[PDB]
């Protein structure tokens, strides 16, 4: 990045720094492009973790270079833009095409949590979409381990985005890694099928949260999906961490398995 990359565009924002759309001045490959002004221990960490990536459902990282106080971080340029894009304000999407990014989240969750990582921010803005339009999770920012040696290790730091996370996040001094993410899965499949939110936060305080452990399915979002899928979003947006559905049962879910698309 002496002077060999042309920024074009900003692309969005994760949970730390900014990233572009930067174009080679030579060859004029475009990728995306993290750029951070050195925390150290914290991009450490984000390059430490990017390293040990490789699934079809993650985005890719490409390296990086440390150029004075500055590091870079190169990654695959997504050229469908974002999973938030997709969704219709108000409608969402149709009903196969969430099933199948639904599908290939789980895929990279899956992935994720298998290597001992824990992403921490999934949500639309974060999920991106290839040529084809197969998704990949990006933005690994917030991303820690919570598995080492085989050996859990509880999570002690709020963080992510209000609306995606779950409750434990703002109530318990420690809790699961895995649940918090499968949480905000779910919140990401009801905007796929509402195009809105459901909350501002899991909270007491907040009614529309209120109101879904009241059961007022007849409500906004609920009333606009489907009794298959607001079924699983049942089983995923359960308020105790330790009732919540996991992935292997997500698996089994009869809309999970219910043929829809080509
Ligand atoms: C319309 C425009 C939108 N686009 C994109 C691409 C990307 C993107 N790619 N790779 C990335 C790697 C990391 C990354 O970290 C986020 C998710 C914090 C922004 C974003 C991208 N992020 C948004 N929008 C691609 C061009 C062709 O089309
Ligand atoms: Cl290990
Ligand atoms: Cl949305």
């Amino acid at each position: 990045f002496v002077e060999d990359w042309d920024l074009v565009q900003t692309l969005g924002e994760g949970a730390y720094g900014e990233v572009q759309l930067a174009v080679n001045r030579v060859t004029e490959e475009a990728v995306a492009v993290k750029i951070v002004d050195m925390c150290p221990e914290n991009i450490k960490k984000e390059i430490c973790i990017l390293k040990m990536l490789n699934h079809e459902n993650v985005i890719k990282f490409y390296g990086h270079r440390r150029e004075g106080n500055i590091q870079y971080l190169f990654m695959e340029l997504a050229s469908g833009g974002s999973l938030f894009d997709r969704i219709e304000p108000d409608i969402g999407m149709p009903e196969p095409d969430a099933q199948r990014f639904f599908h290939q989240l789980m895929a990279g969750v899956v992935y994720l949590h298998g290597i001992g990582i824990t992403h921490r921010d999934i949500k639309p803005h974060n999920l991106l979409l290839d040529e084809r339009d197969n998704l990949k999770i990006a933005d690994y920012s917030l991303a820690t381990v919570f598995r080492y040696n085989n050996r859990e290790r509880l999570l002690n730091k709020m963080c992510g985005t209000l609306p995606y996370v779950a409750p434990e996040l703002l109530k318990r001094r420690e809790f699961h890694a895995e649940p918090v993410d499968v949480w905000s899965c779910g919140i990401v499949l009801t905007a796929m099928l509402a195009g809105e939110l459901p909350w501002d936060q899991p909270s007491d305080s907040c009614q529309e949260y209120s109101d879904w452990k009241e059961k007022k399915t007849y409500l906004n979002p609920w009333k606009k999906i489907d009794s298959a899928p607001l079924a699983l979003l049942h089983k995923i947006l359960v308020e105790n961490p330790s009732a919540r559905i996991t992935i292997p049962d997500i698996k089994k879910d009869r809309w999970y398995n219910k043929p829809l698309k080509k």
